[PDB]
């Protein structure tokens, strides 16, 4: 009924990382996993799209981390 929250999922890969911010689902998992996130200032920083996901619209950046 009233406005509906966002979620960010990161994906994390051994050396890669991607936040992503979904306002009905999540990512799909096929580099790696991922799970509920807050938001580091790299994944605000380097989301900023938005893309029809599975079970909603999903957005996402990614990032050299611990690669």
């Amino acid at each position: 009924g009233s406005h509906t929250p966002d979620e960010s999922f990161l994906c994390y890969q051994p050396d890669q990382v991607c936040c992503f911010i979904c306002r009905g689902a999540a990512p799909l998992p096929s580099e790696g996993e991922c799970n509920p996130h807050p938001t580091a200032p790299w994944c605000r920083e380097g989301a900023v799209e938005w893309v029809p996901y599975s079970t909603g619209q999903c957005r996402t950046t990614c990032i050299p981390y611990v690669e």
